């Protein structure tokens, strides 16, 4: 079942901006969100897919482990954290674009296609150029679609290998201490209009998961501390974190 509290709407406003959270509550199975329409609309994933792009990677042995150096190739981006060497939990960290294009093109097309489509994730197109596709092409994903294949992950039912699912949460791991751990992935996506930002992922409690995805509007780099500040505001307001 699904519930619309649009005094979540305030959150956004407060900001000048606008946008969506979705929540959903695994004991209860049930969700809620600020804005019903929002949430079931469809946008580029961005870095947000970065966590599909890492599993099938790990399932087809194009990274072998969470350690595996993936060297810097020298090629000076204006992300300074970019320009240096990367494993899958420090390239998850700094969302480097340049790690996980080399990902795809060794992946391939056939792949990639196949895999997405076994994951059920967005719209399962990857028209476009095969190392930009996310950025740039044809992918859509909304808000509910990335929490039904989160919860997949969550549980270790998509459709790789027990190991690649556990590796992936291990390199989603954002924050931890002790009332709760959240596993997560930034997005920031302009090269489509509108420009957004993501986060999407879970919170751990001792007896209970909350799935969360969240995007709002992004007309510059300035307001992407909002889209974690947001997202908490609201886990407060709902009392699922102190
Ligand atoms: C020119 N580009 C590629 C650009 C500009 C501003 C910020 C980023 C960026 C870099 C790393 C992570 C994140 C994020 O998702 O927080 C965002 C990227
Ligand atoms: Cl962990």
């Amino acid at each position: 079942e699904w519930q619309e509290n649009k005094s979540w709407n305030a959150h956004f406003t407060e900001h000048k901006s606008q946008g969506v959270v979705v929540l959903w509550n695994e004991n209860k199975q049930q969700g809620f969100t600020n804005n019903l329409k929002r949430a079931n609309q469809a946008f580029l994933p961005a870095s947000t897919f970065k966590i599909p792009n890492s599993l099938i990677a790990l399932d087809l042995g194009v990274v072998k482990d969470e350690h595996q150096v993936f060297k810097w190739d020298g090629q000076t981006r204006d992300i300074a954290t970019w320009n240096r060497d990367h494993n899958l939990i420090t390239a998850m960290k700094y969302s480097v674009v340049p790690v996980y294009q080399e990902f795809a093109r060794q992946i391939g097309e056939a792949r990639m296609s196949k895999m997405l489509h076994a994951f059920d994730y967005g719209n399962e197109d990857i028209s476009g150029n095969v190392d930009s596709f996310w950025l740039d092409g044809g992918i859509r994903i909304s808000a509910t679609e990335q929490i039904s294949f989160l919860r997949k992950l969550y549980h270790n039912k998509l459709h790789v290998s027990e190991r690649s699912q556990r590796i992936v949460k291990q390199a989603m791991l954002t924050e931890a201490n002790g009332d709760y751990i959240i596993r997560a992935k930034t997005g920031y996506s302009t090269r489509i209009e509108p420009k957004i930002g993501w986060w999407v992922g879970w919170v751990e409690l001792d007896d209970n998961v909350w799935f969360f995805a969240m995007n709002m509007d992004m007309p510059t780099s300035d307001g992407l501390g909002l889209r974690q500040a947001i997202t908490k505001e609201v886990l407060k307001q709902e009392k699922i974190i102190p």
